[PDB]
């Protein structure tokens, strides 16, 4: 629970214009039904950690594409400016040519919603949310402003997700794909409980 | 932005009965003032996923204490209840002896004062925060119920703010300490995009 | 009145997930139409008083069905703690196998609907309430938490509310099966009089 | 908790005009500190299952007494009616010379600050409280009006209260004087599970 | 005007069960429509001006009933008390047999409606109130507790409401059957004016 | 219980202009401090019922004065429509000299205060009102329209007042000055209910 | 703007007891739909500057008839004075026979609803209204009580009002019958001007 | 009656700017302590019966002076506009020379203040106010737009109300300087009736 | 920004009387529905930049007009005021013959729906707006007192309004008609940039 | 009328991070004391009317400085982008060198404050405020988005502005430094109006 973003329930719904391969286009929740989606705000372009997530989110894009998974990013900065920083090259601190969307929440409607707005500053703190195929919130991740979030690790959530989506069993801590699960009732659980104590 | 809880203010303050060394003793967040605090929630003594985060955190608390951060476990469970499940062995689905103390929310205040509650079941999502040693709340986590989080991450996370605290320098996406950090202003960022790119 | 308990009116309907010969069942107050329910709620799983109380109550629960009565215990505790509770050996401080079934109230809306939570704790004081055969409450015991409640008094006002339902007559001051009784107007109540002075 | 009777606070403050010895006199709750109190309502004079408790209450009040333990019967009834009650013989339906006080609840206002008024009839339920030395409520028990209490379970429980407040144990199901009780720690109570198991 | 009871306007409905010849019965106001009706109120039973008053208006019941007026009386007491009272001797200070009808007041509500409830004392004033064969409330007679009404007050009003129902005159002061009346007009009432003076 | 006048509470204050021996003085309750008073309102001045009351209380003034009672009369009229029917022969349908005060209310405030005015028409009713020497109000007589008072019941009622204050016992029905008396206690009214019956 | 008598709204409704021809009738304004109305209040009847502007008023209500007027006199003295002071004699300050109604507002309601009661005293202030035949207020004129209305200018204004309902045009300041008038439009006034000037 | 204006209260208190011999000056009701006022309303510079009734109080303006009375003209036109109408020739509908100040009331508070806005065209009815020396509202004249007032009657008005002020006696209907005064008491008013009747 | 004047939103709706060709006339928005129309707001009538910018929007109306923009004037003077300034030469300070409507805004209400009331005076400052031909506010200009405004600048802006509503097209800073303007698209903006740098 | 900003008081204060000279500082409205100050706000960094205001307005300061006025520019971008649009070539549609402070209002309270946000898209409109050296508000320029606004005329209302504070005359219609100017009261602004007609 984050602004009205509730674990468990519908994702806030959202609708925005984005920067899609140089390009201006709307982007909709409701466009990524059956789709797994990752959903991350950051402050403002032109910064610091900001290209380091955006352009880490890039280069991974095509290995949530292979989980049927989108990946979105969100400032509340216009589409002219994200345009801008797309056409300012890397080693200046731009981001370059993007593999992912990159939204506009310029009346911040999508960071309150998401209830992620610094209020004294006006900007969205790094809030990351996992949302399934079926539109419901799964996961919620904020981090304070000096410190980057995890890739990989939003990675290792989704593959957890589905596999709990499409198997009925439960992840435990830090499983990854070839991990054990447990089937979550009492007697089956044993089976685990068993084999790693 | 969970319940009172937001990110770059205090964290809401707590006092609970916990389990600490097989003892019953009240702990609060006033006892980890010029600590790190990784707070975890978690729904239920018993159950599944829950065990494995449990004993993952008490197996590397250590690890985290030679940082300066004291790791803190809770779920609305009573401390009979959190005894009763640390006497009964892991291979059981038990929690076996523990590192880290273990507090009864019976009332429900601290899963409502950090905005975890799962109201229609009257028990706390897998919400973990990570409060600094000045008491302000860095960093929020929060799993749907099936799927476990990371200690790992917990520990990268941790790491991370304590290395911006004590440099003024911000940390990239996936950064694990050794990584390159950058200086936080237009000019002096340039030394680390034009090495990064 | 206790809560939204009140003498003479349908009790306060619910619906909990109960332990019930060893498994998780639904138990719902509306499925007991017909027949009398001794509904006594408990403060706390692998506590002191509380064994003593449901194991008094299992251990006579075949008196009350043959009465026409069900036995029902509640505590805040979840059912996998119920469980795990019934798994411990009466000899350790369990319950060993129970014969009626234990509720659990995670949400505390049972507690709260019949006025008996200890709000400062979060746990149900000792609450016993008898309902009749339409859902209506006829008698409320509350103990303070040192002092557990009595097995033969509950089953003496079962039996009392049965009777005076059943025939013209009411039950006077200590009355058990086979007493005498009073026909309440002022001319035939003079049969009784007679007699005990 | 009935009206503002809640337990483990300060019971309600009442003050009333009574009949003691055949004469009127003020009786309030201050006059018994340091004395344990068995208050008992019931609903009106010259009936039928009220003579049969009040007199049952008169004819045990030394037995409460020895224990430094004073009974109080009250109803709405007036104390001049409670005086021509008091002249009735007891074979007559009376209640004959009286060992306890009657307090007369005109005003209903003891009544209504119990939460015992039965609204529709404007007459106390049967409800009655046990309050210990320090004023606070410890015990409540309310019957519909066609069921009397009961005088041995009254005194087992003021017994009882005594009891857990002089030795700071507490007393299992159908404890009586002479029984066991059980040290309230996970230390000290596995003795008393081990030998009763 | 008294509680809703209005002059001129339709006496407050009651409806009580009532001692009448010794067993209960329910009077009801609609029971007496075409009937004048005296509604006497009085404090509490077995007391003092209380039975000179019930006697003095029961002794007189056949002169109202001639006038085609019922006599009430009433209290807050019940018919229990009510009936003892009645099957107490009038020289012990009771009523003995009576020929009106006593109506119980058990939940307030017809001293409320008449507004004479002394509420510190929840019993009510000495109000009598006459009601006119139309069911509208003609006079109001309200004493302090310590003085007496007049029956010959009560009767000299019942006939004079009924002679100027009946003639459209008006009674001056002190009229008493027999007297002079004044035929309510500039010109007519000259006779009466001229005669007098 | 009128309007702001309830028995057993200090008399609604008062102040108003009056004709007093045929001139304009000012008059105010709290002028009569240490008397009783006898303040009797009445619809209208040149009208028929009016005037019998008026001469009856100024013809027996003494009566009361004699009694430490003063008596007051009281209408909405203006003080100078009271003036020309003072001085309008009593033959005539006029009031001719008088010695009692005839107080004005033009205002409405003391109808309203007594709570007798008669909404719909903006005049009195028939109400007297005893008050006593300490300013207490003691009893309330209100007729409607078409039938007047008695002096000879008020005169009884004073008498019956003063002498409860003074003796300390009370007045039966139909008291008269000579007339027994009871002692308001239940020992000592045994010489009364034995003397009378 | 007067209480709710605005210019140029509908005056507001009244209806009242009247004296007409030494009778009692009932007058409404409903009676003089199609004439114009001056309803002048007054204070009190048998005083001083009344009697005189009264008096005016009657001895000149055939010149407003002759018009299509009727006059109305209104005082909060009821039919009953108000057929006193016209059965007084003119010389002994009395209104002898009158040739208006004279309104009796013994509820107030007319001068609350024309907002001419002086509160302090429950009187009408020297209020006089002009409405029209449609029933619309035209006209407001109020003097403190020391100093009388003036007939001659009430006769003056009904006649200037009707005259511009007639023609359309407008009245000069100090118009009577004869006077030169103005049509009220930028150019046909120049003929006024040019011939004034 | 009248905004916050009415007969007997301090008239509200004004300030504005004003055309005073053709130059613009501060007039406030403060400066007219000790001296009568006439202020009248009007609704718009530039019209019919507008300019007729300025030029008659100008014309008259020292008739009131004389009396120590001063004559104000206001209406919700500037200062600008009033000047520009003064500058007008009166054969053209001007107002010409002038001889009394006339006061601006832009922000419409005076209108307000005396109740005479005309809501929906913004401008004020012809209201003229007498107030007296002691700043005190004595006469309210209110006319609708089509109908002139009287400057004849303004001037006989305040002539009544100095006389009555000044001799305490009051002026009868139609009074003029030289008529009969009557003085306000029973008694004294005698030879006035006698003589006029 | 302005009262209930929004940029972007239907212009709040009006209704006034105005001087057209030297006549009174009606004017509201709804006729000028398919027009650009400028409406002007100005202080007061009869002062001194006001007739300077009346003038020379007059003077420039057929400038508009022939766009298909009507200029509107407004004060809150009254359209007789109006009229004699119209009438008064411009020589003198008079605005002689006009070719734009000049409305009246004598309720204040155009003026406050457009926000412009300088409300410690009750005068308009001197807004403009301007509005196009579907209704909708387009331009807010307004100077404090004692500057005027441009009726080139307002040309300017309604030709610049109505080539970006007829061209896909933007207008840069300076704008007037032959000027470049730029196409608002990213790619098509870099005819214009690279044009013009 | 704009937000908080109203012409004739106070300009509604503001701070904010500003690009000045290419890099980052505090500006805030204090620092302008004694300076005149145009505030123009734009929407959007990186798009089209936008740069050529800016330039437009930065390659004329020194006109706007050379009268002691200094000229501001802010958008709701941040100081990020807006000294990224200063690094961009103007012929590739960037700002290029500027002599004007750049704000930044990222939490939209300068924009909010002065009433300019277009609500549904988060950014301001074109409002521009001029501000005198005595930080009131005298001018307030909106335009819709599409058209840009005139720096000429700005320039126009500064100069004007500071000769009316300067010399107490009033700037006619379309005045530009040498042009007439008006003494403003009736008798000096004759030459003005004599000279022109």
């Amino acid at each position: 629970a984050s602004g009205n973003a509730r674990i468990g329930k519908p994702a806030p719904d959202f609708k925005a214009t984005a920067v899609v391969d140089g390009a201006f286009k709307e982007v909709k929740l409701s466009d990524y039904k059956g789709k797994y989606v990752v959903l991350f705000f950051y402050p403002l372009d032109f910064t610091f950690v900001c290209p380091t997530e955006i352009i880490a989110f890039s280069n991974r894009a095509e290995d949530f594409r292979k989980l049927g998974c989108e990946v979105l990013g969100v400032s509340v900065d216009s589409q002219f400016t994200h345009l801008a920083w797309i056409n300012t090259p890397r080693k200046e601190g731009g981001l370059g040519p993007l593999n992912i969307p990159l939204l506009a929440d310029v009346t911040r409607r999508l960071s309150e919603d998401y209830g992620v707005l610094k209020t004294d500053e006006g900007i969205a703190y790094r809030g990351l949310f996992i949302i399934d195929g079926k539109g419901v919130l799964r996961q919620i991740t904020v981090n304070d402003l000096p410190v980057g979030r995890s890739v990989d690790e939003a990675l290792r959530l989704v593959q957890a997700f589905q596999y709990t989506d499409e198997h009925g069993e439960v992840c435990p801590a830090g499983w990854k794909p070839g991990s054990d699960t447990i089937k979550p009732n009492v007697d089956d659980s044993k089976e685990y409980f068993s084999k790693h104590n």
